[PDB]
């Protein structure tokens, strides 16, 4: 059972459609309308039920055309508030009802952020976008807000004329609103069954460009050449993840481009994945990114965690999926550094947390724990490390790639646990069994701290980065000379990144490395997000007052959680920025995004 919903799980009932009608009301900053659930019973004798809500105002519930008594629970901080619907007649097991609720979300729903023209590229339309995972549905509409159980939907939206409305789901078409000619009704149609963590909504000034036979990118008219050129591997990544996944079952595959203040690096949506304007490099050097958005459409929403304990199951998998896309593209030797990489940001977020902390098994156990505050690397880097391990272990990716498509087929539009998973693991290799009787089962799956047993990694790309990082770390003064814009010749961007990450590791070095760091590599004038952001991480904890006001702006100029979090970390953690980094969090906080506000919040103690 998934605790952290509070609605009857899906051994009582199962909701098997979702129809939504809606109208997006940016003067109240609110979503009004009715859910109609198709719930079919699991249960003779079913009576009432209870799904999730979180800051919803309920209007009515009608089922059979007659309103019928519902009651909502105390609130249970995050969770939300129980909502408890009595049934007007006794359903007999596999009988279907429709229940429709008539709901209006509160301006400060968790799922939502409501952006003022000035927040936005355009500066005379507001924008809303949506972010349900993990469990913010709740806060958009009632529902059982538990990935164990899957739905298809439809939905009509309505929203201000000059505005438009994009979805998780193929367009369905648009027309005038007939109750209001300021108005637009844009429709939707999701015919695959998704768990409700993959509802997704967004209105703004958005324009589109087709960038591939299935893909148009989606953003305000300021980003759509730049996103256009940025993501036009998509094609090639979708041909090859559809290789080692099977078919791609969701008719399109598009793209949206956030505004900067979207809390991750992309979220899977189906029919649309959304991805944070972080990723426009120029070069395309962060396209591992889109390949991961792109293997969720195997990984998580073909094949889907049946809570949020068995998240690694989702992340894992993605991950793996993810490098061997980009090392087709860009060779296996490419695929050993982003595999080597990962494992030194697992070492990270071990190191943060502590080695015994709970949040550093595989698999979790989320009971009165925010999922948001138990996000992090783990359940990505951990989950990788252990399908790289068994890779090697079985005989190789060619061989693990087959367990992997055999895995997607198998669990294909259900809900698995990480048992589940083991099972057909053993199932799909029973002539290897003896070998798979070697892992750790206990520490990999159920154990703190790093994995009982690090993979083989090639080396080649990963040296020069290494060597690099030794020698600033090693210099004295007298050797600060020898440092040369030279010195960067042959590395890729990807080799800075992972420079950078070697020596952040370190951290802090002295002032004055770090002074002729920027003097001879001028590592101010990189924009590559990922890139920037370590450095300013290596300037602040470094102690580089010069640096302050940089590490201000990029925390508060974007809100990606991976940059946003840390950076005001590192500007707390620092007396000169210290006072500074608790006040602009202050100014921010209203206009951040809900999430994100909390977090920060508690990362700051304020
Ligand atoms: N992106 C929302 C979110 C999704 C999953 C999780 C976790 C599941 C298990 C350990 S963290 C936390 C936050
Ligand atoms: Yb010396
Ligand atoms: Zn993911």
């Amino acid at each position: 059972v998934d605790t952290c919903s509070l609605a009857s799980p899906a051994s009582v009932c199962r909701t098997k459609h979702l129809h939504l009608r809606c109208s997006v009301d940016f003067t109240r900053r609110t979503l009004t309308g009715t859910a109609a659930l198709t719930v079919q019973s699991q249960e003779d004798n079913l009576r009432s039920l209870v799904l999730d809500t979180k800051d919803l105002t309920i209007e009515k519930v009608v089922i059979n055309g007659q309103e019928v008594k519902y009651a909502l629970g105390e609130r249970q901080s995050y969770k939300g508030s129980p909502m408890e619907i009595s049934l007007p007649i006794a359903l007999s097991k596999n009988q279907e009802i429709v229940i429709e609720i008539s709901f209006e979300t509160s301006p400060k729903s968790s799922a939502l952020q409501w952006l003022t023209p000035e927040q936005t590229s355009g500066k005379e339309h507001p924008y809303l976008f949506s972010q349900c995972q993990a469990i913010h549905c709740r806060a958009i509409l009632p529902c059982q807000d538990t990935p164990s159980v899957k739905l298809t939907y439809t939905a009509e939206v309505s929203v201000p004329k000059e505005l438009v409305a994009l979805m998780s789901a193929i367009r369905d078409g648009e027309t005038p609103d007939p109750e209001d000619p300021s108005r637009k009704i844009y429709k939707f149609i999701q015919k695959v069954p998704i768990p409700c963590y993959l509802i997704a909504l967004v209105v703004g000034a958005l324009e589109s460009r087709q960038i591939g036979p299935r893909t148009l990118v989606w953003s305000e008219k300021e980003q759509v050449e730049k996103s256009a050129y940025e993501f036009s591997e998509t094609e090639s990544m979708l041909k090859i993840a559809e290789d080692l996944g099977g078919p791609y079952v969701w008719g399109q595959y598009d793209l949206l481009v956030l505004p900067p203040s979207f809390p991750y690096g992309g979220m899977e949506n189906p029919c649309l994945t959304f991805v944070t304007p972080t990723l426009l490099a120029g070069d395309k050097s962060l396209s591992n990114v889109i390949a991961h958005e792109i293997s969720h459409s195997w990984t998580g929403n073909l094949v889907t965690n049946k809570t949020w304990d068995h998240f690694w199951l989702n992340e894992g998998h993605t991950v793996y999926l993810e490098r061997h896309i980009c090392g087709r593209l860009f060779g296996e030797k490419f695929r050993h550094f982003n595999a080597l990489g990962g494992w030194g940001e697992l070492q990270n977020s071990v190191k943060t947390f502590g080695e015994t902390h709970p949040f550093t098994k595989l698999v979790v156990d989320l009971t009165d724990i925010d999922p948001d505050v138990a996000y992090s690397s783990v359940p990505y880097e951990k989950g990788f490390a252990l399908l790289f391990y068994l890779e090697q272990l079985l005989g190789g990716p060619e061989i693990f790639l087959g367990f992997l498509k055999a895995y997607v087929e198998k669990f294909s539009y259900k809900s698995i646990t990480t048992d589940d998973w083991k099972d057909f693991l053993y199932s799909y290799f029973k002539d290897k069994v003896d070998v798979l009787n070697q892992v750790d089962w206990n520490a990999w799956l159920y154990s703190p701290g790093l994995p009982p047993i690090k993979p083989n990694y090639d080396m080649t790309l990963t040296n020069a980065c290494i060597a690099l990082s030794q020698r600033w770390i090693t210099a004295k003064e007298d050797d600060l000379n020898s440092f040369n814009a030279t010195d960067l010749k042959d590395l890729s961007s990807h080799q800075l990144n992972e420079f950078l990450a070697q020596t952040l590791q370190r951290a802090p070095l002295p002032l004055g490395h770090i002074k002729r760091m920027q003097e001879v590599y001028n590592f101010n004038a990189i924009n590559n997000s990922e890139i920037r952001f370590r450095w300013l991480r290596l300037c602040i904890q470094s102690k580089w007052e010069d640096a302050i006001p940089l590490a201000l702006k990029m925390a508060t100029e974007q809100g990606r959680m991976k940059f946003t979090r840390p950076l005001f970390k590192d500007l707390a953690a620092f007396d000169k920025s210290h006072d500074q980094a608790v006040r602009t969090y202050q100014e921010h906080k209203a206009s951040m995004h809900p999430v994100t506000a909390m977090l920060v919040g508690k990362d700051l103690k304020v």
